[PDB]
């Protein structure tokens, strides 16, 4: 329940939004707007507008990477934490005005963002 069972695929990129990754396997099961890694790349660049607000970017960048390019290992993908999600709501509240959060990026989604597994 802190992880989701899935089939891992080899990462086509070694970088998520500037950050080098310490893993080479991923899954697209968490990003409900992407079916391929090439689509996840496109959607990730779409979120890169939040760079102009450092206090938003500091928390939203690790979260988006945990959703779009998460670590897959031994048939399981890791789930992003509820604490990390809630930290984004306030400094990134501009999203609510401009487009709103997708269901897979809402904190009320307890199966996507469970608490405990930090
Ligand atoms: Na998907
Ligand atoms: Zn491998």
């Amino acid at each position: 329940f802190c992880k989701k069972s899935t089939t891992c695929e080899v990462l086509k990129y070694n970088t998520c939004l500037g950050s080098p990754l310490p893993y080479t396997h991923t899954s697209l099961i968490l990003a409900e707007d992407s079916e391929t890694q090439e689509e996840a790349f496109e959607k990730l660049a779409m979120w890169s507008g939040l760079r102009n607000a450092p206090r938003c970017w500091a928390v939203i960048q690790p979260l988006l990477c945990a959703v779009y390019m998460p670590k897959c290992e031994n048939g399981k993908v890791e789930l992003p934490s509820q604490h990390l999600c809630q930290a984004t709501r306030n400094p990134c509240s501009i999203v609510e005005r401009e487009r709103g959060w997708p269901n897979f990026l809402k904190c009320e989604n307890k199966e996507q963002f469970p608490k405990g597994c930090q």
